[PDB]
RNA sequence: GGCUGUCGUCAGCUCGUGUUGUGAAAUGUUGGGUUAAGUCCCGCAACGAGCGCAACCCUUAUCCUUUGUUGCCAGCGGUCC
């Protein structure tokens, strides 16, 4: 991925100087106007170290799990995994859709009973008051659990824009041993992700940019 | 044992799995609104479920169809009215 690329999407930026964690102190290259910046010296190789780990669970058929529900990056996040063949969340992760699998798992059945009871026109010939709550019920399903809906089973690894906002998840999924790819930013924690890419995770430029590519690596990684 | 009063027809009382705590426990069930109502909605390490709440039952208020005696008399005719 061009290094020149990245200055032009704003990756290099970081946030306040105050608002730093000292943990994120190997991948800085300095600050200005009080604002951190982030040395891409550092990203890049990181970044291509973590699309080529992708590249080879791909192979295998395994399932990238993309997280992201900034109120920016969640048409984003959608638009990607559609655009590969696999699964998303960008409306609040809710607790356990990974550690509580069996339960949450039963709340997907009853989504695909709801899109059945919808095209089959179930939710028409009813009491019309009861295709409210048969609707709504549908409505909020597709909203949160939809992303995830034909996944049958626990990723084989979680793709996950921002750190701080998104450590319930990170969590869930060192607690399982699935394999963490964050794009950390220098207000958060390293700590607990395994392919730490630094960077801005808080740009309409900057995350396009990591999804298209590990969008990209995914297709070219699922052929061989 | 069975049956019954009572707080109280008050809106409460809980469980599974997940998460937090060395542990008793906690979360859910808190928060913003709303409601007669844990009523409903929006949020949220919770996700769901159950007993309650409400609805299904009887009665009362209006209308329509069918049936018309031991009930009824609007229009007719008669009358010991
Ligand atoms: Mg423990
Ligand atoms: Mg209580
Ligand atoms: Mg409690
Ligand atoms: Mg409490
Ligand atoms: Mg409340
Ligand atoms: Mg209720």
């Amino acid at each position: 991925v061009s290094m020149r690329d990245m200055l032009k999407a704003g990756v290099h930026f970081g946030h306040q100087t105050r608002y730093w964690n000292p943990k994120m102190k190997p991948f800085i290259f300095g600050a200005r106007n009080k604002v951190h910046i982030i040395n891409l010296e550092k990203t890049v190789p990181m970044f291509n170290e973590a699309l080529a780990e992708l590249n080879k669970i791909a192979s295998r058929k395994g399932k990238i799990l993309f997280v992201g529900t900034k109120r920016a990056a969640s048409e984003a996040v959608k638009d990607a995994a559609l655009s590969c063949d696999q699964f998303f969340v960008n409306h609040r992760w809710l607790g356990g859709m990974l550690t509580n699998w069996k339960t949450v798992r039963q709340s997907i059945k009853r989504l695909k009973d709801l899109e059945t009871q919808s095209q089959d026109g179930t939710f028409e010939k009813l009491t019309k008051k009861e295709a409210l709550m048969r609707t709504r019920e549908l409505e909020k399903l597709e909203n949160s659990l939809g992303g995830i809906k034909d996944m049958g089973g626990l990723p084989d690894a979680l793709f996950v824009i921002d750190a701080d906002h998104e450590h319930i998840a990170i969590k869930e999924a060192n607690n399982l041993g699935i394999p963490v790819f964050a794009i950390v930013d220098t207000n958060s924690d390293p700590d607990g992700v395994d392919f730490v890419i630094p960077g801005n995770d808080d740009a309409i430029r900057a995350v396009t940019l990591y999804l298209g590519a590990v969008a990209a690596t995914v297709r070219e990684g699922r052929s061989q």
